[PDB]
């Protein structure tokens, strides 16, 4: 219970230290012009040179990460609503190949209604 | 530079946090019985302001690890014991398959031609064995 | 094939129905 | 009949729950400006206890559906409107696409021998026509 | 925050109300004999032949459909593993078709360490 | 199960019309 | 980089090694 | 190919000494 809460507070701490850290974001924010990933890899072998390896040290590749993932997801929204459309209907393609009857009802359901939307 | 820079900001962050040694006493007091419980009710207290930051998420993500681990560590559940054992075994079932299909260590890489090359593959082999079976033994 | 267009002459009607009930 | 049985019971609690109109008159009195603090708090309270039943996890997501429908309804959030248009839009393409390389929806249904066919395609959309573009108008 | 509770408060008697119904659980025990699908699909057309849809409806089903997958995760962890594996491995295999320099030394590493487990 | 496709297709299409309108 | 590349693949073989021992 | 020889004797000693020191 109340070590509960101490742990609590004391991780509450830490997350909101390392978010409003300033510095590290306008690091952050211009951490890399359109080519993050390789920045990711460079930092990684920068900080795990010592030969140290640290659990502490991972959370914060972690959270680096996340952010650029965050960051790349907003701006391609169209390209990655559009990429994964693709793979679903490519794969429905191949592999989609009583069934026959309810094919032609739901045929002729659609031709209705494309009919009475261009009215 | 840039990249230098940001390196050494993120060191310092993570190094802080696994040099915390307050911080390990109480990761390290919690009951081995009810861990899940203790997670569930520490991630409710810090989300109950509602605020959501991402370094929040973090720091929860490195108290599951730490408790896994301990709780792993002194036994290894039989499920995890069975799921780690059948992939460990599927994985010589399929790659010392291939690894014995292609031909093997040596065979492997002769794609690139000069050495590497059995001559050296079969040496080397030698020489650990015999420096291993007999040397560390006597 | 009379069964045929019967079944899909009902999906037309199902359709243009069950419209009217939204649109109305 | 035991499928039968299932089926009742499933639908009475179902329908019980969407029924209670005390819960309605709670998920309708929530501030709009600010629902995932409301949803966070209300998910804090509800695992205090730790028990993590699925009965409970299943509770929190009619919670949060009756939430997004009420947002949802009086405005569509810019970027969910643009997502959508585009899906629309990426289905208009392929979809219409094929549907109009394959020939058009009589094309389509000539895989099986026998109507459907154009004809009878054309018929009734000359009928639906007929009866849409003048009758209903006048 | 009274609300809050409120709402906290009526929830959790759903949840536990679903969960400790004792007859459903036993028909969910044996709900299926090895063939969950159908059976769950024949429930879904069984409530919702009154015409009247709901959302709270849907979430019974969910719950079922949950238990049904838990049930059959547990017993078939074996094929899942094993087929997950072969789905990476396969991919892995086509797709991945300096490097070299870097693939020698680790085929080397490899190659010490089952010479000295053997040993 | 004719009833049971019916119903459906027709939940489909309602729901369609539902959020196109609210768009 | 050669640096990086050996720190690495020793990496991935102790944490094999702990684990296996673990078990 | 001196060189390739000599990165994979560096891998073989690698990892040779690796397990050398976990063991110890």
């Amino acid at each position: 219970d109340a070590s509960t809460k101490k742990l609590s507070e004391c991780l509450k701490r830490i997350g909101d230290e390392l978010d409003s850290n300033m510095e590290l974001q306008r690091m952050i924010a211009a951490v890399d012009t359109d080519s993050p990933r390789e920045v990711f890899f460079r930092v990684a072998a920068d900080m795990f040179s010592d030969g140290n390896f640290n659990w502490g040290r991972v959370v914060a590749l972690f959270y680096f990460a996340s952010k650029l993932v965050l960051k790349a997801l907003c701006t391609k929204v169209p390209e990655l609503i559009r990429t994964i459309m693709g793979w679903t209907l490519d794969f429905l393609r191949e592999r989609l190949l009583t069934w026959q009857t309810v094919t032609i009802f739901v045929a002729g359901v659609l031709t209705a209604s494309l009919t009475i939307w261009k009215k």
